[PDB]
């Protein structure tokens, strides 16, 4: 089966300047129906196709896939190659993780954090999805 | 099940300077066999791993996944951080969408468009794919 | 079904300055159990979310998904837009391939190579994965 | 997926002389996990391999597969050919039904009833089972 | 997937006195969508829980599962143990077959025939069903 | 997936006069590729549509589904309603069992036995089959 959530925060953009991972509003999968199933696995893709980060010390952004128990399943990020980008551009980002649905976890969600004091931004379509299969 | 299509236009590269989304030829999924199936869902991934864009006003490129009915399921894009890039580099791009196959849609395809008067280019492998599953 | 392999080489980072595609160690899928099956297909995703490349001639890195017979199923790469990047940044990379499991193939793996004498680097989480399906959905 | 329940009432045999269908205790399937799923169907098999019936007017027994909401999905039965059987023999019985899981039904279960005043008996292995599949 | 058909011919009971197999109307499965599919197999169950047969020479009935291309996949039947049953009773009957869906088969259906000049009867619920699966479980 | 075996012993009919269960040759399922799999379950149907039994003390026959590791999963049987049947009629028989494939089970198979000194006979089509599924459907 497929589980999927998307956002498209054009009218009210998202941002963070947190050094620690915080939730991206709306980018959460409800896996309730599949909880406590030791024979199922989720293959999870976080798709942030159009982020950017503002700042003046080689800015960038980090993303993670995290369970509701705080288990970080995967992480990665983008950064620019100049200390002060002229106009920080859009650096497409995708991240893939897996999770055994044996546990009571009912939500798998996206988080983000900054780097070197940046502010990370999302103002357009992004998604999180999973394919759930028998082991 | 899996549906899949790819291109590799090395010998005849693709380009667009269209401000409006237009088809990327060859990046189309035929989901005819699954149309009119309210119990099926497609999870669609557009993979353009090596695009670039030329131009002199912070060039970049936009991509979308669209149905044959004109439904835009997903969109996004890349851009450079310099007004006039020294040599516009390759900025990998992936986009993930979903579609309920309840409708009569028979084609799910990739589109592209420019930004700020750029020209977008593909000269190498790219793909569009879907996983089709029963809703439960 | 799902097949999955990840690496996270923080403590011992990986690098290559190979102009030819070479294996990324640890990013290999065993599909032996599914070989010689007209009836199955694999959708393979290589996810290198945080690579970079060092160099002074528009550096970058290339990646491929390949079979154990050396067949290149997919390829692509990233490059910087400056000749000598001030500090080569992280350029997320994903690649998607398909393989009919009709043949006698046993492994699907990731490879990488450099460009214009660069050195490509991975020092953090990366994965390769596949969804394997029957061509008939029942 | 498979759902299954069995009984083996050797020490405490089961019997009914009920003219109306009543439950066979223990031959019930919990399908709660699948309720409200318009894209799932259950194929249900009731297997009573060794029943008999006693009585004096062409005895026999009837069986049904029913939901918790009282819907009878299938029915059938066995009877003897003689008015008062010399010694009521074992007459194997199987019944197959189908049920869409679109509704809120939580239980699919077996029932039995008599015919012409008989008493129906089970004193050994019997089962109810279902295969649950996506419609597509 | 599941394919299923049932009848319940209470008002207009079905009967046959034919020694050769003839179709039981209404007990047919459309497998058109699955045909020409070497990767798929059907497991077919014919359930006739309440038949009887009338006659005066050890009556009974036979049933088969067959394809639209004339192929007999399974057969069997019931008979009574008395030459002239006092009142021919109900003798439950089930039959299970398998079929590869590699061929251009459109339909899998039930047939019946008599024995020793009997008349076979169905006047209540009966069904034919199949579970269709990939030969590979992924 | 589906596993299936059938026999059609017209030319050399099978019989048993054994009070103890013995294997019915040819009615065995190989589940070895699915064994040691706690996430898989088999639903097993034994279909003997046309058996009979000879004898003079209320004859009949018993059938069981069993594993190679001596587990009797299901059993049942038919009997006639007369001490000395005028002519041993055909009494259709089906039996359905379940098995978790978590164990090192290699085989699931049919057995038969007599009752009260009878001889049980099979001279036509019979089958044993299983549907194998993951415990959780997706
Ligand atoms: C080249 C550049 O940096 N431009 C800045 C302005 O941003 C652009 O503003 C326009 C609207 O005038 C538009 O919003 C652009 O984004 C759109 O396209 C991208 C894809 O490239 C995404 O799909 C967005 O969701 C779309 O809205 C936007 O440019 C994009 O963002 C900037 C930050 C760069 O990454 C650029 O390469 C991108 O193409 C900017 O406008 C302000 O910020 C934007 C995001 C929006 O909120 C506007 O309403 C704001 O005024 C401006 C002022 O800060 O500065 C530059 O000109
Ligand atoms: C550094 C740079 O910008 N170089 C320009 C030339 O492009 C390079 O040309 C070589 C052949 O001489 C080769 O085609 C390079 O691309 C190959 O590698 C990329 C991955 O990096 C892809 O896999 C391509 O499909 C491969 O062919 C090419 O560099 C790449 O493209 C440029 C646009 C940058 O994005 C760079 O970072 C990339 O590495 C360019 O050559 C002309 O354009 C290319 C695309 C090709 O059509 C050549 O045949 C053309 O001559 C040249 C003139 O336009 O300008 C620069 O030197
Ligand atoms: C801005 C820059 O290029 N800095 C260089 C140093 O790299 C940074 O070092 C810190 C630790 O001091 C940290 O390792 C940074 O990476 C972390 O963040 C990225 C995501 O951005 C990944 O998640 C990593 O796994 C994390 O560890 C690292 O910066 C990152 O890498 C460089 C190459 C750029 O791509 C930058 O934009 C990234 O943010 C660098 O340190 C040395 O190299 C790093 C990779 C690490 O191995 C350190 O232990 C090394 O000392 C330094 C010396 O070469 O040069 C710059 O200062
Ligand atoms: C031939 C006959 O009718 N026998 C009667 C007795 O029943 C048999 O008793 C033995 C024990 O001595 C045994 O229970 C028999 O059943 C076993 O085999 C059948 C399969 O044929 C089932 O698997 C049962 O679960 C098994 O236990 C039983 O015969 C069977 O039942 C009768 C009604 C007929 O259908 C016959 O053909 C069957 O083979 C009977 O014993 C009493 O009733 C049985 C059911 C049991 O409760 C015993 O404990 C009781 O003593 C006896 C007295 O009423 O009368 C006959 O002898
Ligand atoms: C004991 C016997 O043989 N009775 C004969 C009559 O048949 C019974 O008639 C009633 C009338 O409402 C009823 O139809 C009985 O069948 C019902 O129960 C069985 C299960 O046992 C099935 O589910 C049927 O679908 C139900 O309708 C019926 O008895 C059954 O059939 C006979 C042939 C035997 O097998 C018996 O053991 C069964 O229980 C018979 O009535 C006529 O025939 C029946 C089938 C029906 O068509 C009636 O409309 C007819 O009048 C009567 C005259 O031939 O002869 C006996 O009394
Ligand atoms: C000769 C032959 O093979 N005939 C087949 C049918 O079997 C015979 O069926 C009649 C039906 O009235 C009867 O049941 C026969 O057995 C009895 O009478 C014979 C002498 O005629 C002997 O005295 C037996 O001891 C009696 O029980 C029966 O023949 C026996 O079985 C067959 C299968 C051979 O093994 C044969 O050598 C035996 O003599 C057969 O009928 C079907 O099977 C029988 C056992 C019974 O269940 C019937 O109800 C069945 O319809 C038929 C269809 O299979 O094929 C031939 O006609």
């Amino acid at each position: 089966s497929i589980v999927f959530a998307s956002i498209d925060p054009r009218s009210n953009p998202l941002q963070t300047s947190s050094q620690n991972y915080v939730d991206i509003p709306g980018l959460k999968l409800d896996v309730s129906k599949y909880s406590n199933s030791p024979c199922l696995t989720a293959l999870i893709t976080l798709n942030i196709p159009t982020p950017y980060a503002s700042g003046n010390n080689f800015p960038g952004g980090n993303f993670a896939i995290v369970t509701d128990q705080g288990e970080q399943l995967a992480y990665g990020g983008f950064t620019y190659s100049s200390k002060i980008p002229e106009n920080s551009g859009r650096m497409p980002f995708t991240l893939v993780a897996r999770y055994s649905l044996a546990s009571n976890v009912s939500t798998i969600k996206a988080q983000w954090s900054n780097i070197r004091g940046s502010t990370v931004h999302i103002d357009s379509y992004a998604s999180i999805s999973a394919v759930i299969q028998c082991n």
